[PDB]
């Protein structure tokens, strides 16, 4: 066992000074001066806050590009996170055209086995058919799955055009299950994609350009309206532009229950990153979508004071410079993706807590209880109470660091806040219950993560369930 | 020559005291105690307004349905125009799907020979191939066509997709036409339609529920957002709910250059019409878009005083009652489409003027004004300046007319407005210099009217040509 003694625990809505004891995966007890049970480790938590630890419900490790694969793997990646706070991960499942999903599942399985940390899955619907819609329904029935992806953009490849996006949300209705959206209107990629390289325009400065920030508000008004017709919740991965974040702020002005999550990256870097003149700089940055200028950062941090965004997660997906020079002479063939498990809450406490853009709650909702609550995992995870997972995270304040690609535990040679220093830190981080990161020294290991299954029919379908009665109609009698 | 003494002349931004005189089509002169030329026809404009006459963007005359075509052709509706104030229209071309452009558009000048008064044509793109890009071209070259119109509903049919807007629009830019754009996602209307039939819902009142405002209010985001990205303007045809022109104000505001239409259906009939409990009562009002719950009526009048509103139409397409009948058990095989081109001027005088709600300088700039401007027929059209078309309403303040299909001109059984009693009324309509209306006597002649040709390159396409150098890609220098 472990009991975490002297700290301040901070949860999403109160703080107060208490002592926290672990035992057997589980958050044992609380409260002032606990007694130790006999062989229990004892972390000394004084001066700093114990809060729930991070969860991440955006990662990619080794995803498949052409005949390579994310540099990152599922135990250098979850071991990372440790690092950096980050308790669990949800990743994706993502189906080739026309290949089963519980194929792809059980591959992604085997490849998860190694990680170090909790882990789920989100299963992508990167192409239709009555087979596509059967195995949802076993992914979520006997698969621990409560959330599947669509991508709007990737043209000639995973585009869920409408007629997909129709039948699958409907799909997830039957089955209590959270549609989650890449928003991004493919056709206007594609388009954009070869006007610019018509016009030799072929560097990283092109893809930005590629993708303005229209493109997304629009893919995002088309899921949140079709959500909102099939009477859907709707989650919209990685927000970057004011646009889209208008959108959600509407929808949720209207009723309608959709969730916006939003990476770090997007709300401290702007599009000046892809001119830099060192071609291998700028492609570092490149990701969909893209870092935008700076009037959206703005927006962002507004939407998360607002309650207009509610999750924050990395887009997890790395490519070394080798990879990113596959596209040295096509921009639309780098590698999409840039790293950030490790610092995530390192980067949001020290851009929103010590400015007073967010207080200490809010950072907490932001980091995991939301993510918790919106895929039926509160209060499992995200929570500092008896009986929750024992993932948690003890910070210091006043600790400091600077993020480099040559001292992170990211297996990638890039990061996108080089040089950064950040004030307020992850000093322990502790997962299921076990001390896996203490003052420099990252302890995790192989295989000791969980799959972890979410329970389908989050609490917004009892909403959802008493307005479709009300609405349902009524034939006139003549 | 026609002469029109004692009048005050009403413009789209002043009035003043003159008399107007008429020869060989034209306004000659403007001014006080004008000189009356020999054989001078003069008309009594002494406590009336003179203003110009309307002009109808948005009719189908004569349009084809299943084995009949609308009970109005091109002299009748052009007639009853007449009869309510509006000198002139703005037709459409509808190809079948594969069927040469340049082939529909002479069938359509054939049909379109009998009108009392001018006309003209959008053009509607209903496929998409090389031969249909080439005939655009020819159109707006040889044929006076500078707009093109596209039909985001009608899956299965005539439906645009994105590839087809993106394409069509990018040449709409080549050309400088105006792309307009009918808002309905096309998918979710056709997903709502049949989940509607399949629970036995075949009467009237399901139409609206089929297409509700957000299905309108997702597709004006589209093709607002192409328009933005390929940096054409926009045109939006027949505007109803909240949700499209929230869509407008929000590009309207960011400086993009977007146009709305509304029709007086819409601003004022709300969605209880749909629930009568007969039959054909009910389906004399299904037209998509639909009427609306009353909140959106009060909306569309607020876009019109703001300035996010700018045209006013009727989506004139008249089908009687055995027509209409042709749904009597499936709302969806109801031939879609209202009169409205007689009433569109009274209608909106007297519930926007007597009302306080539009100066008479607003209600010309919406009847006349803004259209020509927009198509680019200002000032030969919507202006009362010498050398302009002598197209001019007299207008009676204090007179009073009741609406009904017992005495319109318009040659269909219904009328969406029956028993409806308007103040203000036009007591005489001039087109071509002609008085065609005077003090209910109709005297429009078949084939009086001409094919009005409209030049391409309207003013805006230059702001947008120095907007596009300006925002030129620059490849960084590395
Ligand atoms: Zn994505
Ligand atoms: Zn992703
Ligand atoms: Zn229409
Ligand atoms: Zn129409």
């Amino acid at each position: 066992s472990l009991l975490i003694r002297g700290a301040t625990v901070v949860t999403h809505e109160e703080s107060y000074r208490a002592d926290v004891l672990c035992a057997n995966g589980l958050i044992q007890a609380i409260g002032e001066n606990l007694e130790t049970p006999s062989g229990c480790d004892v972390l000394d938590g004084g001066g700093q806050y114990l809060m729930p630890g991070g969860i991440d419900p955006h990662t990619h490790m080794q995803l498949p590009f052409m005949g390579t694969v994310a540099s990152e793997d599922f135990f250098s990646g979850t071991a990372a996170g440790l690092a950096g706070g980050t308790t669990s991960i949800i990743d994706f499942v993502i189906p080739n055209p026309r290949q089963s999903l519980l194929e792809a599942f059980h591959t992604w399985r085997g490849w998860a086995q190694k990680s170090a940390a909790d882990y789920g899955f989100h299963v992508a619907i990167t192409w239709w058919s009555d087979e596509v819609a059967r195995e949802m329904g076993e992914l979520v029935a006997q698969h621990g799955v409560n959330s599947f992806k669509h991508f709007m953009a990737y043209k000639n490849a995973i585009m869920a055009a409408d007629d997909t996006l129709v039948a699958s949300f409907e799909r997830c209705l039957e089955l209590g299950a959270v549609p989650t959206v890449h928003a991004e209107n493919g056709e206007l990629v594609f388009h954009l994609q070869q006007k610019l390289l018509a016009q030799g325009l072929t560097g990283p400065e092109a893809h930005p350009l590629s993708r303005p920030p229209q493109v997304e508000g629009e893919a995002a008004s088309r899921a949140i309206r079709i959500a909102e017709t099939l009477g859907t919740p709707l989650y919209l991965v990685h927000i970057s532009s004011r646009e889209a974040l208008d959108e959600i702020a509407y929808a949720r002005a209207k009723g309608q229950p959709v969730y916006g999550e939003v990476l770090a990256g997007h709300l401290l870097l702007d599009d000046s990153v892809y001119r830099h003149p060192d071609w291998a700089t700028a492609a570092g940055y490149v990701m969909s979508p893209p870092f935008r200028p700076v009037e959206h950062q703005e927006a962002l941090w507004r939407g998360l004071q607002s309650g207009n965004l509610h999750t924050t997660a990395t887009d997890h997906c790395c490519f070394c410079a080798e990879q990113k020079a596959m596209g040295r002479d096509d921009f639309s063939k780098i590698p999409n993706g840039t790293a950030g498990i490790e610092d995530r809450m390192a980067l949001l406490w020290d851009a929103g807590v010590n400015s007073g853009r967010l207080s200490m709650h809010e950072f907490v909702a932001l980091t995991s209880t939301n993510t918790a609550k919106i895929f039926n995992l509160f209060p499992r995870k995200g929570a500092i109470r008896v009986g929750a997972d024992a993932d948690l995270v003890l910070w210091d304040p006043q600790g400091s660091r600077t993020l480099s690609a040559a001292t992170h535990h990211q297996r990638v040679d890039f990061n996108i806040f080089e040089g950064r220093t950040v004030r307020g830190i992850p000093s322990h981080t502790i997962s299921q219950g076990k001390l896996l990161w203490a003052a420099g020294d990252l302890r995790a290991e192989p295989g000791a993560g969980r799959y972890v299954e979410r329970p389908a029919y989050p609490s917004v379908y009892e909403v959802l369930g008493r307005r479709a009665e009300r609405q349902r109609p009524v034939a006139v009698e003549r």
